[PDB]
């Protein structure tokens, strides 16, 4: 018997950062969520726990994967704006909106990690009130 003790909590491949057949385009308002928008979040104070996919092997989080299955990330993020990943702005915000409310759903209000969500989803909403063109 092997008592499962070779079988470890694994993360799952992170979400891809460049798909040749997918369609993309640079717009103004792209080139404004990279240098702007994600740039200025990224410096945040409260940047850190989402500038790269969750690590739920690191973070001893083992329930994390099984809770969220569409995970997102700033790391992420910035890889695909700097990839020209996207068709357009809707398409980078939605990630964005993917891993502010994935932290909502894991945690619960008045966790610090919350907090920190809540902080740079305010940052967020504050930058893209206004984008080019
Ligand atoms: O997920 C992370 C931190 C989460 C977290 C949760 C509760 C807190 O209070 C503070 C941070 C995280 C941090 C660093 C990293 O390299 C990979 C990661 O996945
Ligand atoms: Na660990
Ligand atoms: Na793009
Ligand atoms: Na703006």
């Amino acid at each position: 018997m092997h008592h499962h003790h070779h079988h470890m909590s694994t993360n799952p491949p992170p979400p891809e950062t460049s798909n040749p057949n997918k369609p993309k385009r640079q717009t103004n308002q792209l080139q404004y969520l990279l240098r702007v928008v994600l740039k200025t979040l990224w410096k945040h104070q409260f940047a850190w726990p989402f500038q790269q996919p969750v690590d739920a092997v690191k973070l001893n989080l083992p329930d994390y994967y099984k809770i969220i299955k569409t995970p997102m990330d700033m790391g992420t993020i910035k890889k695909r704006l700097e990839n020209n990943y996207y068709w357009n702005a809707q398409e980078c915000i939605q990630d964005f909106n993917t891993m502010f409310t994935n932290c909502y759903i894991y945690n619960k209000p008045g966790d610090d990690i919350v907090l920190m969500a809540e902080a740079l989803e305010k940052l967020f909403l504050q930058k893209i009130n206004e984008l080019p063109t």
